[PDB]
């Protein structure tokens, strides 16, 4: 029969430029030449998939060492996506009051490897890392080029490799993988990123629910009609994935978890007050 | 053996947030959360290839009745993109003063089908209008479900029509087209926009020039690295568009002619000092 249970954990708080999230949300005018943006606040979270077939963990937030002068974040970065977060919204204490340690996870999907869902990726050394073949790629070509700045963060891969993680790739045109009973991770492929990964998971009770991750950052994203983000890999294969996501909803009656959506996440019930069967 | 004329001709100034030239050009920080944007200028021009087989323009900048309480553009459209032009900058004017009649005109190629670049196609009835065929496409779709606001002005595609305008569409997988002898139509296809069409110029005396067009605002844009516009269409193909216009560049010893630099169009020779042979 198979009875789950599904968590969202908080993972702490970002802001950046609004224009990052809606592109060109507030355009100047002949009125407005010095038009202002703003700096919006959106909540990092990650699901844990409690299975009988083994716990699936969706994303990783950030690394908790990442902000601070002796950060692994550069001085740009955390000036441009500053990350506040209280002890216990670390990843791994989120594990801990559910009494889950790292090295009881099965499975982590990598929606992909920016610096606010591949951050403690290091810690699941015992798990099977599932991440599409492009963002891998892409990641280890940044690596290797020492870029010390942007979304991927050179210090996180760094450990990764020492870490020694069990990496199982999707390839750009593989289908959709039944990684358990009622859970299926959706290969979006290059949009938002170069690889992006969802999760569509079958709860007997809750029933359907997409996680779209940063395939859809907020419900104003959604639409429709669809407000891309400010900077975009491939902004063809964006906003097919998006329009794919709204059909795959419906047609399986399926709620949409979107990747940064204040409003939606505090409608959330967190991993402080239960699950989701 | 063909000694043609080519002339720049201005047809006035333009203005707009930067972050449409720039994609997040100056994002908002921890110490600048409000960080203002810019109205920057910049130049609409044409070029005329006066040559032995035919006369042959590029782009036809914007409509004389573009601006203005009864101009043919929106008025969020005017205070986003305030177009200012005297009579002198009029492309019916800029070719008169050059003894050219619209009805002279043999061929017409449409870089694209922005509201800056086929303005005046409706003059040209006695024309070829060589345009992408993606582009026209998307056009005749913003006409149908009377989109009123946006970079397609209505108005502008109903003159089209009805002045039974003649079209000749590049074919998404067409080869580069040979319009008379140093003159070669380059097929970018989609990135800016739906389609993008560029020219290849081989002047005796001044060689090889490349008219980008919007496949490159400014040598900002054109790096490298590349500095993509704010609002994209196809963010690949623009990236592929760019790498490819450098590379004909380099194997061609041709100058690269950008949409809108300032600062080459000041050092650009105009059709009231002359031409390129
Ligand atoms: C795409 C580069 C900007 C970036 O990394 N943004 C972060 C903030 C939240 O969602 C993200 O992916
Ligand atoms: C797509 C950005 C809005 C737009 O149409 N801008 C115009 C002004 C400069 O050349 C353009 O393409
Ligand atoms: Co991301
Ligand atoms: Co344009
Ligand atoms: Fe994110
Ligand atoms: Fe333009």
């Amino acid at each position: 029969k198979a009875r789950p249970k599904l968590y969202v954990m908080d993972n702490g708080r970002m802001r950046m430029d609004k224009n990052w999230m809606i592109a060109m949300h507030n355009p100047a005018t002949i009125h407005n030449p010095n038009a202002q943006t703003e700096f919006v606040e959106f909540p990092i979270y990650t699901v844990l998939i409690d299975h009988p077939e083994g716990k699936i963990l969706f994303d990783t937030s950030c690394n908790p060492n990442s902000m601070g002068p002796q950060g692994r974040w550069a001085e740009s970065t955390q000036q441009m996506f500053p990350w506040t977060a209280t002890e216990e919204c670390y990843l791994h204490n989120r594990l801990e009051q559910l009494k889950v340690r790292p090295e009881d996870i099965r499975y982590v999907v990598a929606s992909h490897l920016h610096l606010d869902h591949a951050g403690c990726l290091e810690m699941f050394t015992n798990a099977t890392i599932i991440v599409h073949e492009d963002e891998f790629n892409g990641a280890l070509q940044c690596y290797a080029r020492n870029q010390k700045e942007g979304a991927y963060i050179w210090a996180d891969i760094d450990a990764w490799i020492k870490n020694n993680l069990q990496w199982r790739t999707v390839k750009r045109h593989e289908d959709n993988i039944l990684l358990a009973e009622g859970v299926k991770v959706l290969n979006f492929g290059s949009g938002h990123a170069w690889g992006m990964l969802g999760l569509h998971v079958e709860l007997p009770e809750t029933g359907g629910i997409i996680l779209a991750s940063d395939a859809i950052y907020t419900a104003e994203s959604y639409g429709p009609p669809i407000k891309p983000p400010g900077i975009i890999y491939d902004s063809l294969g964006y906003m097919n994935t998006v329009e794919r996501i709204r059909r795959i909803a419906q047609e399986t009656k399926s709620q949409v978890w979107f990747g940064h959506d204040a409003e939606q996440f505090k409608k959330f019930r967190k991993s402080t007050e239960g699950y989701y069967e």
